[PDB]
């Protein structure tokens, strides 16, 4: 039985405008950089973000020293000689409270502060930068940078309902190339589906060895067995 | 003389929901077999368990603030006054009621940050690439289907559904192994058609020995 | 007397989409291939919070109604010597908070009862589907689907020649090519006066009403028709 | 020059679904009803209405109290033998204006009452009822009844680049109807555009005399002169 | 040899806006003529009214307060402080400014309740059906052309690009009348295409006796 | 050699969009067929209430600035003798309320510029559009659409075959079916690894950088080129 697939990347990272993290400054990576896994690659305005955590952190420390007042004029009114202690021990409790409240708020801001500059997931190329995206629910789904890493590559690929019943996973495979004619590179099959002129089933299979001169995208031929 | 495909019956779709924060990580890939009650994806458990921590807060500010009630009728009761001691010890016991609700609340909201499966079976497509902001579209983060108890399903011309059934224990066969029968019993016709005639969908329960039988195969059975 | 073509429609049906704003769906509680009368319920949604709803403000009548009568027993108290005129505005003050706790209360009940969708009419269930997105991530989410199979009806359009042979009342007999042998009555009930948005013409929908027995004629089927002159 | 227009109805009503009003209660009219010009045709649910309506009128009146509570407590505290005077003209002056504030909001409640219950602009035919409409941004416009007056009625169509050198307005014209070869109807032409195989601007005629048995919609045809 | 139609220069497009409440009333049928500065959809002036109220009441209570205030410091001053009261003066002028400050804004919401034609033109096309719901569409309510200023627009392909003008005075007929002829001036060449060829549109000013030329006629005009 | 077809596009370009949450727009203040550098203002939205807030936010230093003070006057009265850790207290929350009021002003300052949208590169603009909704009615309104005529570029797609005989950096010759007797050249500039989503093959996307004099070529230009192939 022959089998034609395509050869595909197995790991990608799409990168898409988000309204509700404001307005964007700069896409700071160029349409064929190979990016560390860490890089940046977008930063939305980060002032209001700042703004935000700062205003958090005074809200703490301002917490920090209420809870300092109430704590002298405590220890005053106790040893005192005899505006209740315990009339202000509820102001303590309903200030260290205040004070979990801010201390969570700030960490919150802290990550709404992270959330403004967006990371790769993987090292790749990006092959995809879009720098005039609207904020607006523009009925389509605005991509910014696509990133996709041109290794660990697969081949997927289909086959027919007659076409299943030929042998299965964790099968080895070597498959051939119309614009290399010469060499042949091998595979182990990775996935069959059983969930779809006839219905038609999605494999993928992992490659081996290594990858040469092969590129996303090309199309390949095979030859394995049936029943 | 009809045609007719299998198809499972129990599947579940997970869609990416905005209002639950933002996606963490998918927690399965393709092929893998799950389980009732499994995990699949998980949100973010941030702002979720903040509001979960401020809610027990609440609850153990309501307990402080009914003791230091108590308390202070203690005081003035073997010493403003009872009355209005004892009613505002009605209004924290109030107070404290509505901390345990919004608790729950939170507890619920908390353990919604992650999705559970609802059936047992393999996971068809997963897709992590999914845009936070409105796309226009269902995005589907995954799809879980069960390869047990299938079905054949397909539809029925306005003639051919002169043939009636309630459920006429039908068989089928279909090109990809052509020696083998399959049994099943008719299960659904529809008597409203869908949107050259107008075309009646049909459902069958199959029974029984679904050795090589999934769920892609065209299929023909006549009578 | 004049023919027209038309498909057997029915005449009573329900849509019931998902509805973001009631919250979370727990069961849908009716499968495809059901008959279902009119009251029954056909989805619940979660109710946790609207109880707590309604708890809260049973709660609310609860201390209002507590805080009206403490201001009772402490304006007689003070009618024997703050004042009963400082008394007397709080009362008017908290008459005010329990018809706002009243209100609030009624809130929750309709809330409550809305988190249960009934049925508009007896009828059978068509389509059920459990798999819909929260974020108004498309169009509209048919969630069940329901119609009559009782008082079937047939419909089509008419040419502008035929609104001048035609009125509302005759009398018509039909036929359809999968029972040749059986035929079916009915009469015409709705014309409209009102047009639809190498030959031309305008067309007007008509519908008409099957009387007498309804033998196995079911929804969709293409049938021809004759409408009876009037002597 | 012949020209061929359709008949149209002048005047229509749409009513379509909206979300920012809660919850559909039930259309109150039947496909084929004559309505009246301010006849009812939908009603939404109006308990949430109704009772920020009744909570807006206890504002108003707890307004009116707390201002005479003031009012006595001033004009005691005024020829009193001599807290202050001034100190609650203040409270006076900042609870007339809370009771206006509550006045109007009274008002807007009141009218986002009347907005529970939709009238018709006109009294004609309803030719289209639709109670199965949902609450989202569905892509398209949900009607839910359509309204058109059978009276005052027009016929309207196009003319070519050519056809507009072909006499205008004021002008009195007769037409023909292919199901009834019998009569002519007569019309005033009403308008012709300069605002668009050639380009095509519509006009419409306003009809004279009897309408007899002219529906909507039928096709029609003339015959004046050009240049 | 190359054909374009002759479109008008300035229109006006009124879309319904829903954050302006809703429509009271559209005050212009078609084939009127309008002008510079008119009425033309008139938004329910009520909620917006009632906000203008409520500012104007907010600056007369800071003047109010002001007044209490400094009365207040000419008792102090010649019997808490003059300071502690002339610093609340101070936050008081403050406070006044703002009242005046949103009382404008309320204003400008007020008078935006009904939109005003930017030109001198015939209306052309009004909608008074529309849904308050998102349709997902535009919607207008209102076309405004003026018939006056008119031009010819069109387009070139690749190859007549080779002929050039910041300006050629050219004149072009259409057969509706053959035997006139209309002079323009060139005034635009784009060079960045559309979207068989990339195509360019222009565009030419018309000049001079444009006598019973309106704004469908197709042109022809070579060279 | 090696032969590709192409199309004259422009490398750089920029769309402005309306943006509601801007507010509203006064003018654009440019017309179509007109030469803007980087930095140049496009539009101009009505900056009232922005102005406002710039305003409302230096008085809010101001009477942050007054409090600070009268604080500080009336600390040393009380070290003289509230008694001066009240002071104190008062002092480290009115230098939190002048650090709000100094963050509320910046936010006006950078809504005041965000009031005008400015080019981000030298160009040509060739579109304007003053006609738009607020309700985010449909898709995208571009309002202003401007490209650089400088820094010109070719770009196609490449076969599978193509793939394997080329590599970044060979130089091109191409002509024009329209200017028959003149010639260009120009560089390989970025070959795409990765491809675009009766006979077969993916494509891959390429572009070229034109080189040497630009005559009287104008973008969206067909175009036909021979690759030189490499010694």
């Amino acid at each position: 039985v022959l089998l034609s697939g395509t050869v595909t990347a197995k790991n990608e990272q799409y990168v898409y405008f988000d309204a509700s993290k404001g307005d964007l400054d700069e896409i700071l990576v160029s349409v064929g950089d190979k990016v560390s896994e860490g890089q940046a690659l977008v930063k939305y305005s980060s002032s209001e973000a700042q703004a935000a955590y700062d205003s958090a952190s005074r809200a703490v420390a301002r917490a920090d020293r209420h809870i300092n007042e109430l704590n002298q004029a405590r220890n005053e009114a106790a040893s005192a000689p005899a505006n209740s202690v315990a009339s202000i021990d509820a102001q303590l409790g309903d200030a260290r409270d205040a004070r979990a409240d801010a201390a969570a708020q700030l960490s919150k801001a802290q990550s709404q502060l992270d959330a403004m500059t967006v990371l790769s997931t993987l090292e790749g190329t990006v092959v995809e930068v879009n720098s005039n995206v609207s904020k607006s629910p523009t009925g389509a789904s605005q991509v910014m940078v696509h990133i996709v890493s041109n290794e660990n590559l697969q081949v997927k690929g289909e086959l027919s309902e007659y076409n299943l019943a030929n042998l299965s996973v964790g099968q080895e495979v070597s498959f051939t190339s119309k614009v290399y004619p010469d060499k042949k590179w091998t595979g182990k099959l990775s996935y069959i589906s059983d969930y779809p002129t006839g219905s038609k089933y999605p494999y993928t299979i992992d490659v081996t060895g290594e990858v040469g001169d092969l590129k996303q995208g090309f199309s390949v031929n095979m030859e394995v067995k049936s029943k």
